């Protein structure tokens, strides 16, 4: 059972949850520190992605320089040992750091950021040790040549940066600044994780509006306009710190990092003129992007089920699974470009075709001079440099269809098997490389029957597999605009994203919906099901246990009955008069404070502010299993009146489940009371309004 | 009193408001027709903006060719008569069509699209005659050289296209297609007006994600993900139809239209490298954009107040106000470039400086050959061509500071006076030209102390005045990206948009908030005020008249008492048992159907489907003042049970006004019932939850 998050506002001024109801210094202190924390989320995600890209380009660049040194001496067996050994060693570093120190840093974190911004309290997700294992595990596993990026891990790294900046450092290492007392809300934490995840998609692609639109469209359930401006400011500070550190280390000051433009996979030197002959391969790239994105979603759901059978078997088995996946990745990225025959160097293409090194197009791996290997252009590089080889402006029929089919089938296989291993893996770059493969294949199959470039058909195929897997339209359009710098490919990119989202929704759910189902996270979707308009929430509460209520002045003994014997996290406060909803955290707080009255007396509001500060009520640093309540003190009384949420959101008994789900998910509820049309008769949570748990208790509905 | 819109769903299956609760053909008929209508909104807004841009570039281009023909013969007095006469004639065409035929086509329509998508039933806004007067009035007033664009009018024109496509043509000219019966909802109309307004911002700037983000950020209050995809599809079909009609008429096939690129004001051939010396003029352009945008918002509020004093005085006075504004515009766009001395032609600048014609940079208006007039480059062109003269890549110190100050002070004066006249005017292009003026002035004032181009400082100044007036961040960033094609100016554009929104919010509201206040439209803002957490909705209902309720089986005489003597649009249905909320429209419908029972009988559900189709309940084609109810029939009975919204949204009496405003504006309510903690005690509408009407009844709150 994962608990939800409390984003509702107790409108008593003992709690001071509304930030505008504070002092005029403290409104200014909140406004200054939330824009400072948006600037610091931008500065720290930009600096960490600078250090991640510097370490990945230096380690994988010097590995491929050593591998190409043994390749250029025609020693192809000991260049396989250097490639397989450095990739096994970097995956061994990333996997002993994940499975022995921070196992929630495995995967991208985006299905549990989208769980957390929907209001599910996902444990161990945003920590310091989770952040540092994800930093050096992306530094290990992207430089180990694997089919993953540092793109999705940066979304988890930026939201981990945001939670440590908001709470003030690591847990039991926090500074006790009094100005960080206003970000102890769950609804101010949700703003921070939204700005940090948007800064992570901006640090992924050098994409500052597509980070804002990935948060809006995917991960954030609730959106204000006052968040979008700080989310905007966080992504602006990221891409400024990123492109300033591509402006520095331009003259080779930082090793092999920075030899490259400000714009990642910049294709912008081509004309995009729309013709009526290219309607048919553009919708074919959309239809095959939705079909292969649905097939990738179904086969990754099956692969992550069989990898969850390995992930429960032990912690040495996750090491051996990912080292076997990394051994398979390095053997098939080294040995498979021997199957491609060397194409000769085309004089119609502008730039230099006899090219050896660590990066660049037209690799010269097992060929004579004046020839190039078109498979080792893509397999024996980094995964980001292989995108720009497929994405190349004005290289017509560079890759053959056999080498494109080998690179497609390999990155289908490595797209399935490298996602579910226990490194910080991701889904932006493998789905980009699979879509690049079939998009360049459909561009090469129309040999001089089209006027769109084959490297532009690659961008259309990559955006179609990203729409066919993730079912997104607006966020990946600004992501592929801020990657590829083509403003005229943008409406054709819009058409292939919409065709692949609609062909993809015919078969599967989204790929973030699939891992949210597979991790068991209780996600609450937007539109209710049409059979929830026929079920009532009075009928939903008769299929439930009765309401564990409290009084206004309870005894201590009944409060420890509802705290020992129940697992519920809010309780209605009664007495013939519903007062509201007290929380479990405030019940453990009044047991730990020992604010115990000898008579049934409603206290005044000077007796509560002497016992409870607004920083005392917001702290969740209480456990129930330390309080030794003496049995003389169990016949004393606690006034539960001033700690009650005296205005909770209610529904009537005659309210339907579809309208109650709409109020539960629009205003951000954790507990919705049910009153009659006994002043309370029911209480609805997220578990009662998810459609799967309704269809357990009511199988006769659709 | 402007009524709100009914976007709530009656979950009885007599009404069939949920589209998924229909037949399997009709779910497919709704899905096919909503994507057909999104394609048709895209096709018709792209074709109408093609015809608007074709007519504006041919009429104003041949006017400026005739004016430059009299200028090149050194006949400067009869070129003033051709300029003033054609601008007075085109403004006379636009003003007799606005003030005598469709006076809601005056202005941009964006403060009453944002009213309509907030759920205020703005009358006479989306019609056919309003659309056609706005088409030929933008064709008149942009070709009359005025300080307005066809940018904001296209937002009203695309939403007018959307409402006529959704309802099936003009009012009392609609086709009676049975497949258009599902778009008779107000919540399906709201989806249409959102797709049409997004298609209008896309037809404004050739900007297909910035249209989607202008709807999200500004005009649409409620946002689903299932709308964003059809809104995405509508803007994709617009910019495809727009750029296909720039691909055709490229060889002069359509007159003077199409001589120009696919990208409007394309500046993309410059490097944007960030330096630490240019931190200070970039934040100076942001601070002056917020300060002059606040000063423009305050002075346009005063000018529109004094123009509302002219707009009530008659219909010939609005003609004479706009003809005097157009006479002042043409005299000061012709005569003021004689005050600028001719700068000589710089050989450091690449392209051709002795340039005469109708368009282009470096105009040669009153000069000798080898010289150019830098004021007639901006004043004696079209308003869009004068943007690209300021926005010019690599023209260093082209405009002098005196000519830039004359163009700034003129477009400040003409930005105030040409907005409130009764042509279809707008605010995107005058605020762009004012911000271009001071942005190029701050670029020229740092003479070789900066490395950002002076035409790029223009884009920063234009985005700062657009943020200083409209208080937007994300939508104008994609609008200026899809205009200027500079992906590296984009984070500097983000910084000047955020600095000018935050300096601008220190003084004023937004410029759409100001005309929403000035037109008296009851807009409902997102966050409640902090004094609404201390007021209760039980206390708000004791400062109100008591509840005009109904019974379940009322008499006819009590139904005509609540329909004659009240103006309320929903009534609670009682009897010791609250059933729900029947609407006023269903009460007039059961009086017009004459479903009158002789006894107090609750009917069965076969008696209602014989009397009421689901297309009969959705039609609002009923007036109350035609029904002649006989006094024998007033002692009969109507079963108001099957027409009731039996699950309305309720609050308790102890609920605060701040949480009730949050539920009113999140789920899209028109009537929120108040139950006790008499099963109803109150009913809240939009008027009760606006903060201004609370502060009338409760002045002691903050
Ligand atoms: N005070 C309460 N009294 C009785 N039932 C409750 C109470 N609170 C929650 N429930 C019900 O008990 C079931 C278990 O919910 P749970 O114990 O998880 O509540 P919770 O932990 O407060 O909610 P969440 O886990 O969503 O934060 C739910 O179906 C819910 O409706
Ligand atoms: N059935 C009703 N009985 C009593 N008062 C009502 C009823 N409906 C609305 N009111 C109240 O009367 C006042 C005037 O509202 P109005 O007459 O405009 O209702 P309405 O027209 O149904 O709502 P709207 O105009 O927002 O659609 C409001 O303050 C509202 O709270
Ligand atoms: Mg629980
Ligand atoms: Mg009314």
């Amino acid at each position: 059972h994962i608990e939800s998050l409390d984003y509702e506002i107790n409108e008593n001024d003992l709690f001071k949850h509304d930030w505008r109801s504070r002092s005029k210094a403290q409104v200014f202190q909140y406004i200054f520190l939330k824009w400072t924390l948006a600037c610091l989320v931008g500065l720290f995600t930009g600096l960490i992605a600078t250090l991640i890209n510097l370490a990945v380009e230096n380690i994988a660049g010097y590995k491929l320089l050593a591998v190409g040194y043994y390749i250029a001496q025609d020693r192809f067996w000991t260049g396989l040992m250097v490639f397989t050994g450095a990739n096994l060693g970097l995956t061994l570093v990333a996997t002993v750091l994940v499975v022995y120190f921070a196992p929630t840093a495995a995967g991208p974190g985006i299905p549990e950021i989208k769980a957390y911004l929907n209001g599910i309290d996902t444990p161990n997700m945003f920590g310091f040790t989770t952040m540092m294992v994800k930093i050096v595990g992306s530094i290990g596993a992207v430089a180990a040549g694997l089919d993953l990026g540092k793109e999705g891990p940066l979304v988890h790294i930026g939201s981990c940066i945001a939670s440590l900046l908001g709470q003030g450092g690591p847990d039991n290492h926090r500074i006790k600044w009094r100005w960080l007392r206003y970000f102890n809300n769950d609804r101010d934490r949700r703003d921070l994780i939204t700005c940090g995840s948007a800064s992570g998609v901006c640090a992924a692609f050098r994409s500052p509006v597509g980070g804002v639109l990935f948060a809006l469209e995917e991960v954030a359930t609730w959106w204000r306009s006052a968040l979008l401006w700080r989310t905007f400011f966080s992504t602006a500070v990221v891409v400024v710190v990123l492109r300033a550190f591509i402006e520095i280390c331009n003259s080779g000051k930082c090793g092999l990092f920075g030899s490259g433009g400000l714009i990642m996979f910049d294709v912008s030197h081509v004309e995009v003129r729309y013709h009526a002959a290219d309607i048919i391969p553009v919708t074919l790239i959309g239809v095959f992007g939705g079909i292969l994105g649905s097939l990738y979603n179904h086969l990754l759901h099956k692969v992550l089920r069989l990898y969850n059978l390995i992930n429960q078997k032990g912690k040495i088995h996750k090491v051996l699974l990912s080292l076997g996946v990394s051994l398979f990745t390095s053997v098939c990225l080294f040995g498979l470009p021997f199957l491609a025959e060397c194409k000769p160097c085309d004089p119609s293409i502008d730039e230099i075709c006899p090219t050896n090194g660590r990066s660049g197009n037209f690799k010269q791996f097992n060929c004579p001079n004046g020839y190039y290997n078109d498979l080792s252009t893509l397999l024996l590089t980094t995964n980001d440099d292989a995108v720009r080889n497929i994405f190349s402006s004005n290289t017509p029929n560079e890759f053959g269809m056999v080498s494109l089919w080998i690179f497609f089938g390999l990155y289908c296989i490595l797209g399935l098997i490298t996602f579910g291993i226990a490194t910080p893996s991701g889904l932006f770059l493998p789905i980009i490389l699979m879509g690049s493969a079939y998009g360049r294949m459909l561009g090469t199959a129309m040999g001089s029957y089209t006027n769109i470039d084959q490297g532009l058909y690659a961008v259309l195929g990559a955006a179609s597999l990203m729409a066919g897997s993730m079912r997104m339209t607006v966020s990946l359009c600004v992501i592929f605009l801020e990657l590829t710098n083509n403003l005229l490919l943008l409406p054709i990119t819009m058409f292939v994203l919409l065709i692949a989202k609609t062909v993809g929704d015919s078969f599967n759910l989204s790929i973030y919906e699939i891992i949210l189902h597979l991790k068991g996270l209780p996600f609450l979707e937007a539109n209710p099901e049409p059979w929830m308009r026929n079920l009532t929430v009075g009928e939903l509460n008769d299929a439930k246990p009765p309401v564990v209520t409290l009084n206004g002045v309870e005894k201590v003994a009944n409060i420890v009955d509802v705290l020992r014997n129940t697992t519920h996290n809010a309780f209605p406060v009664l007495d013939t008069e519903l007062h509201g909803l007290i929380l479990r955290a405030h019940l453990v707080k009044v047991l730990k404070k020992r604010w115990f009255l000898n008579e049934k007396r409603r206290t005044e509001e000077w007796e509560v502010r002497e016992k409870f500060t607004p920083v005392e009520l917001a702290e969740r640093e209480d456990n129930f299993d330390d309080v030794a309540i003496t049995s003389s003190e169990m016949q004393l009384y606690v006034d539960l009146h001033p700690l009650t949420n005296t205005t909770p959101y209610t529904v009537v008994q005659s309210m339907s489940v579809a309208k109650a789900l709409v109020l539960f998910r629009s205003v951000g509820l954790r507990h919705l009371l049910v009153v009659p049309k006994s002043p309370v008769i029911g209480i609805l949570t997220r578990q009662d309004l998810r459609a799967y748990n309704i269809l357990q208790a009511f199988p006769h509905l659709d």
